[PDB]
């Protein structure tokens, strides 16, 4: 899963992530989706691998505008990478973090400088962390609501309870942003869209995925 050489310093992991091309970040994402397709499909029910790639590109867009060195938050919300993978994804990160032992299909990397700041491990962990919440959402939700509430869980820690302004501004936005890539032939190039871009079709933003 690791992208850069093990032993690479924190400073260089960050600088080498800020200089990754959009196309290279897409390629990292697709390789994790390819590696973990079966658990992604079992949890989320996505139609196919292409639409699952697009969903994750939606996430990278909403979370980092595809800037792989983006770093935000503090403690449990402290996040890095294209998908803004929070510390709570990682094993042994802090004892006050709620456990994520419900994705046995994907290795839970320990919290270490390399595993947090390496773009490859960050992306793998972001997908595992999202499937931790999406599998919780599956207990009560079906269809597009597994991913919509999965996202609420990814961003907030809770699948339920957010204000409905945010399920639209954050989870529906993610679905609409990912579909732009699929509809406009941006699945492998350096082109990206962004939160609120008025070009993006926000109508029925989940239907493409199922
Ligand atoms: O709160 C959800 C996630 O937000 C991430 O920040 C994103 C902003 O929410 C989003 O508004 C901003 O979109 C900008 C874009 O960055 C800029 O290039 C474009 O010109 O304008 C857009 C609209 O203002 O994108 C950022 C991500 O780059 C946080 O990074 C993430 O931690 C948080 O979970
Ligand atoms: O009361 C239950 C336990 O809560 C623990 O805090 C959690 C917060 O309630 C939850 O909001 C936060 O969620 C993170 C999320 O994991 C992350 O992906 C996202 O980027 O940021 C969210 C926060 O904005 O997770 C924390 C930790 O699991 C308390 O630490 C714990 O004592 C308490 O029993
Ligand atoms: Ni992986």
């Amino acid at each position: 899963d690791g992208y850069f050489p093990p032993g690479t310093s924190k400073h260089e992991l960050i600088a080498r992530a800020s200089s990754l091309k959009v196309s290279e970040v897409k390629a990292i994402i697709k390789k994790q989706v390819d590696e973990h397709w079966d658990v992604i499909r079992d949890v989320c029910g996505f139609k196919n691998k292409e639409v699952a790639y697009a969903f994750f590109f939606g996430m990278a867009t909403r979370e980092s505008t595809f800037r792989a060195a983006t770093e935000t938050g503090s403690g449990a919300s402290h996040a890095f990478g294209p998908l803004q993978t929070a510390e709570t994804a990682y094993a042994n990160a802090n004892p006050n973090y709620m456990p994520e032992h419900n994705v046995p299909e994907m290795h839970q990397y320990d919290f270490t400088e390399y595993n947090f700041y390496d773009v490859g491990i960050s992306v793998h962990m972001g997908i595992r962390h999202f499937l931790h919440f999406a599998r919780l959402a599956k207990e009560k939700y079906s269809g597009r609501d597994i991913a919509r509430h999965g996202l609420m869980g990814y961003n907030t820690g809770w699948i339920d309870g957010a204000d409905e302004s945010w399920i639209v501004r954050y989870a529906d936005e993610t679905a609409a942003l990912g579909a732009w890539y699929l509809r406009n032939n941006h699945m492998s190039d350096d082109e990206f869209t962004w939160d609120t871009d008025p070009r993006v079709d926000r109508s029925n933003p989940w239907e493409i995925y199922y």
